[PDB]
């Protein structure tokens, strides 16, 4: 809740119950500089970040010379993981829409743990805390919540961070879905296993109009499979709900 906004509270959960989930969601419009917030527990519950943090996994390499807008490919060992999409020659580009995993990690081995805890603290993401480079971000180690991600998020957008011009706006075509009436959508889904058959979904974002921007981040728990398109499903019918996102 930054200094100098107000907060609304409303019902979405039967877009949530149409997917079997349960979780929160955390819009902020920046003129208004007022948060509309469902199930205020969650959204203030922190949890591991998965693929949500590539975003800023991403751009830590940029900063750091790891890789550049230009050239960013990286060949695939030929380790045959779970998922097909990740078995072939990745781009930054490609990494991110398909949260080929092995990319980022192999990106923050590069640059260390030392360097990388620097990072969390440089730019206070979440409890702030890390495990090891490969799953920090996913074991649980390093934790934000869903108002929390729409914080940073912003503060990323606006550049309160003070990264090169070049990387945000790198970091920014990565995650551009897409562009409907006059508005354009960014984004990025996380899904995590919690135990067993009950998985964790993530899809943080925003909507950029032609004379707004509004920040978004949903979070879920349920039986879906691929909670992570199911909580990009949900913000979405929400955001279409409320005219935001057509």
């Amino acid at each position: 809740f930054l200094p100098g906004t107000n907060v609304e509270y409303e019902d979405y959960s039967t877009f949530f119950d149409k997917f079997s989930a349960s979780g929160g969601f955390v819009l902020f419009n920046s003129n208004r500089k007022k948060y509309t917030i469902y199930n205020r527990k969650e959204s203030t519950s922190r949890f591991a970040p998965a693929s949500t943090y590539k975003v800023f996994s991403a751009l830590l390499a940029l900063e750091s010379g790891i890789i550049t807008k230009n050239d960013s490919h990286m060949t695939w060992d030929g380790t045959q993981y779970p998922y097909k999409e990740w078995n072939q020659d990745q781009d930054l580009f490609s990494a991110m829409s398909s949260s080929t995993t092995w990319y980022f990690q192999k990106l923050d081995r590069q640059i260390g743990e030392d360097h990388l805890r620097h990072y969390l603290k440089s730019i206070h993401y979440g409890n702030e805390d890390f495990s090891v480079p490969a799953d920090y971000w996913l074991d649980g180690s390093l934790q934000i919540s869903p108002l929390e991600q729409v914080n940073i998020l912003k503060k990323f957008y606006d550049n309160e961070f003070d990264f090169k011009q070049s990387n945000i706006e790198t970091v920014k075509d990565s995650i551009r879905l897409e562009e409907s009436n006059g508005r354009v959508l960014s984004g990025k889904t996380g899904t995590s296993v919690i135990n067993g058959e009950l998985h964790a979904g993530w899809f943080i974002g925003y909507v950029e109009t032609a004379d707004n921007t509004f920040f978004f981040a949903v979070h879920i728990q349920g039986e879906k499979r691929a909670a992570g398109s199911s909580a990009a499903e949900i913000a979405l019918s929400i955001l279409d709900k409320k005219g935001i996102y057509p």
